């Protein structure tokens, strides 16, 4: 599925990301633009071997089995298919597990180096919620 930004945005709310760990919603949807382009189907194979899914770019090292990674530690107990689903449940309950490991958000790449720090309230500008 391909979100729009308020949709995305009002489904993060609903499952409970709004200030999850201090993070306001606008980080949450602010990560999933630059990982995924809102795009539940994503998939980006890295150096290591591991690959990343769905709208948040979970990788299948540390927290879902692909059936492909040696030692995936499948922190999350979940096949990394299921974070491709149009049902945004099993990765934002993932992610929550990800950002209470001890770095915060810094975990997404693309997080650090593209939201940080910036006006992210933009990114739920006008949206009903
Ligand atoms: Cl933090
Ligand atoms: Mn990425
Ligand atoms: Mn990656």
């Amino acid at each position: 599925k391909v979100f729009g930004r308020c949709e995305l945005a009002a489904a993060m709310k609903r499952h409970g990301l709004d200030n999850y760990r201090g993070y306001s919603l606008g980080n949450w949807v602010c990560a999933a633009k630059f990982e995924s382009n809102f795009n539940t189907q994503a998939t980006n194979r890295n150096t290591d071997g591991s690959t990343d899914y769905g709208i948040l770019q979970i990788n299948s090292r540390w927290w879902c089995n692909d059936g492909r990674t040696p030692g995936s530690r499948n922190l999350c107990n979940i096949p990394c298919s299921a974070l491709l689903s149009s049902d945004i449940t099993a990765s934002v309950n993932c992610a929550k597990k990800i950002v209470s490991d001890g770095n915060g958000m810094n975990a997404w790449v693309a997080w650090r180096n593209r939201c940080k720090g910036t006006d992210v309230q933009a990114w739920i500008r006008g949206c009903r919620l």
